């Protein structure tokens, strides 16, 4: 047994102009970062002819507790398909730095299945979430800096939604009041701070196709509303084009490697429930324009990341997914029985079949409302009985899906062949009729009810009289055109936690709907979010440490 | 020609090939594209030394318009590559905030520059980023303490640290945070400084090695309990993880001017609030790389000049062998009466009355410091012969040479008259270099020899909360550390229109603080703004990013 941070320690990666010439860039057209980070310039795509590459998307079951697999299965499908010959890259998001001093950070990924450098993608990488805190925090001046000096603009500040940022854990910050002391020091108010990655800003950075729509989606975002109710952009206040040189360099997507020498891009990291939850259009587009075959990812299960990285990612980039990958492991399915988190190790079939739907209704999703050609990766563990494989693999050919077994955390790309190949089977043959769930001419609340219907599994949604203020608000300006974002738990179909399996008779409860116009989307609440999380009372921090030789130790 | 242009249209080498010129290797540095680079500070360790001169660049009190102190640094060092040494140019990187607020602007000036210019101007190679997150971890766990147990009995109200960013935002400076539900913190006042405003940058440039500023971080007073006693970041075990943070950060950036010699930028802080030097690592590497480093300080003689030799080459162990003053003919008329509109004509009269300004400095660092000086003139194309020949007459009483330059026009040939004399004056190698005090003398004690012996005051007075202060820090035993005085930087006094060499006059101080961390006393004379505000018209409002990612409106 070696941990994540012993074998990405013992592993020999290439330079990274090596690594890029596996996707034909030359030294022209990369920026180094030490000799195993690289970033891509994003005008390549102007100067050298796409080849169309496939797209494949990694989903899984809803979340469990001690799980959540996703990323080890689509480094090690990577891998694979790299073993097999193919022009392969892998598409990824870079996580935040915060977390990291809170409790322990981790790889990107597990096992043999990890991206590397481990240390540098952890902490500060090649800068993009510092580029995307001053950007945010710039416009957060600049707001201020109007109303102080003039306020033409007629900013009510009691009305002000725009939040500063900090890539830290640090709860001290949720709710402030500023501006105070001299008439010199600003006008007071009510203000708070979100962790960097929660910003809009992050949510369209990963939604821009080029820098100058990133320029126009920082210029649309609504940062305030005047007294006449009216809103206030970015645009307003002259503030876009310096966010977008702020962020010139970091729009360049980041050249890195697995363990085994596959090409990985790492860009972009938002929220997956007031997000989206995947990583940036540049970083996807860059890869199928570079590579036959793209394997990328979206956070938490498939009733909220694929669900968003195909109604709202696929939608503004003008891309479909060639297969789906859905992992979930049987540990995870009979946790969806009844069985506690203690006693997941013993052979149960009754719970297994109990817990089953979950996968079974993110497998209808996929195949049956948005009609992509979907594959079932299970995470085989040792414990794991002939007769519980057998049973989730019957049941999934009642639906017309291939269960593949995965064994990438301990063999790498070896263990994920059979997934690999069960892919491509999927991509040359096999229909793709992909449709949405939903289509822009509806309304919001249409929208909201054709996602809890067909994706969720729900009777209808409810809304709280504040909802109904706002939405209706929301379509007075405009903004009903624009897709939904539902924020709500991750870890049911349902908004309730406690549903495991697949609830039935329920009814989803929406208690704010909030407008993100840079990225292009409503984001509507089931419940509460923590946008700024907290230390818990012995921070992972309090064991990092430096030699006399600048060697860290303690953060993993 | 701007100086966008002179930087556009100059030809910068690969950065690889300027490690080569000073016997680097590819495994010693780390590419931030092909124009940039970070030295691994472990060179340090596997390697020996060429044993560099130290020259310091330093002028008059400055003046609202002329600003050419770093423009001279550069054509000094491009003057000595072209007499055929080896040479580095080591300076500060600026901040990133007020890029946006007025103009950004070059690391120079004319053809004394350093490329590039825009990547050092944002985010260069991301230490600010770094500083600012390390000072805002420290924050984060300080508060998270109090929040869980406050086991070490923080007072709130008397918790000094305060949090960051890298932006001119006047509404950050005095806030309260902790507010709403029970578990959102603990509600207190709090406030923000502007990244290089923190203590993490003043402790991350007087730090000889990665070893040394993990202890200068431990070292940090964030807060003091109930019973009175400093708690410190050692006390929070958040030293470990700031190190960290600060890993990559600490090793200096290799750069390059105009005419190819090696730059180094590294650190940037304060010099009123702080010591206005660049990193210790970034001017140890070039002493070791190079056989001249030319580096500066901020402000005038009086405050740069005094806290690199009374604080930077105290606690690094090194000694300039050559320091250069400089200053020009516009500046001393306008300490003569002259206003800012017509200094372009001939004033023999006011001259005489501001060189007592120069004369000061001269004084100073020749008499008290007991260093070689070189006295740079700046020559500007309506200055007369017969204002020179008086600067000129002037100097040559005091045993320095008037050198001039015409760098800003004429790149390194400009300098060759002003690196020849620091030559001549580093080939003797009389070194009688004395420190302005001792660590021994009280805090009194310290600020009476800066204010009697450099800016010719007849004594200091204290106010009652400043003796107050000063005896808390005394009772707690940081009597022994260096003193960083915060004054204005336009007057030899605390009194901003006392301009030329002002004689009766007694320095004023109010408040008195500790940056243990840094290792000094900050001493002010007036209130200091630590963080700056956006005007009505921002030039963040002029910069724009084209279809391919160029960026304009910048300067």
């Amino acid at each position: 047994f070696k941990t994540d941070i012993e074998i990405a320690q013992e592993a020999n990666p290439q330079d990274i102009r090596d690594i890029a010439k596996k996707i034909n860039l030359s030294e022209d057209d990369i920026e180094l970062y030490g000799k195993y980070k690289a970033k891509i310039d994003y005008n390549v795509l102007n100067r050298t002819k796409s080849r169309a590459g496939k797209l494949i998307l990694t989903t899984a079951i809803n979340p469990t507790p001690a799980g959540e697999g996703k990323t080890t299965t689509s480094i090690g499908v990577a891998d694979a398909l790299a073993k097999l010959g193919k022009n392969v890259i892998a598409a990824l998001r870079e996580p935040s730095m915060g977390p990291v001093f809170g409790i322990k950070g981790g790889a990107a990924g597990g096992g043999y299945a990890q991206v590397v450098p481990m240390e540098d993608i952890n902490l500060h990488f090649t800068g993009d979430m510092h580029a995307i805190g001053a950007a945010n925090n710039l416009l957060a001046a600049m707001l201020d800096n109007h109303v102080y000096q003039t306020n033409s603009l007629n900013i009510n500040p009691k009305r002000i939604t725009w939040r500063r940022c900090v890539d830290m854990n640090d709860r001290q910050l949720r709710n402030v009041v500023d501006g105070l002391g001299k008439k010199v020091d600003g006008v007071t108010r009510e203000d708070g701070f979100d962790i960097t990655v929660a910003s809009e800003v992050m949510a369209a950075f990963c939604l821009s196709n080029n820098i100058s729509e990133l320029k126009e989606n920082l210029g649309n975002i609504v940062v305030a509303y005047n007294y006449s109710g009216k809103p206030v952009t970015a645009r307003d206040l002259n503030a876009h084009g310096a966010m977008a040189a702020i962020l010139k360099d970091a729009l360049k997507p980041n050249l890195v490697q697995t363990l085994e020498g596959t090409p990985a891009i790492l860009h972009g990291g938002p929220f997956a429930n007031i997000a989206h939850g995947c990583n940036s259009i540049i970083a996807t587009k860059m890869g199928m324009h570079m590579a036959d075959y793209v394997v990328t990812e979206a956070g938490f299960g498939a009733d909220l990341g694929a669900e968003k990285f195909l109604d709202i990612k696929c939608r503004k980039a003008g891309i479909r997914p060639d297969a789906v990958i859905i992992v979930a492991t049987v540990r995870a399915l009979k946790y969806n029985g009844g069985v506690a988190k203690d006693q997941l190790n013993n052979e149960n079939l009754e719970a297994l079949e109990k817990g089953l739907p979950n996968l079974l209704k993110h497998i209808e999703n996929i195949t049956q409302v948005y009609k992509i050609p979907a594959v079932v990766a299970i995470n085989r563990f040792p414990l794991d009985t002939d007769a519980e494989l057998a049973l989730v693999r019957s049941k999934c050919e009642e639906l017309g899906v291939k269960v593949a077994l995965s064994e990438v955390w301990a063999n790498g790309g070896e263990g994920g062949i059979e997934v690999a190949n069960e892919v491509l089977k999927l991509i040359e043959e096999g229909e793709n009729n992909f449709e949405y769930c939903y289509e822009e001419d509806m309304t919001i609340k249409e929208k909201l009810n054709a996602i809890a219907t067909k994706i969720y599994g729900a009777d209808g949604v409810n809304y709280t009289k504040e909802a109904n203020k706002q939405i209706a608000e929301l379509e007075e300006l405009g903004f009903g055109n624009l897709p939904v974002c539902v924020a709500k738990t991750q870890y049911s179909l349902s908004d309730d936690q406690t549903k495991l399996g697949r609830p039935t008779g329920f009814t989803i409860e929406v208690r704010q709907a909030n407008i993100s116009a840079g990225a292009g989307f409503v984001v509507v609440m089931t419940g509460e979010i923590m946008k700024m999380p907290g230390l818990p009372k012995l921070p992972a921090a309090e064991r990092i440490d430096v030699d006399e030789n600048g060697k860290i130790s303690g953060l993993f």
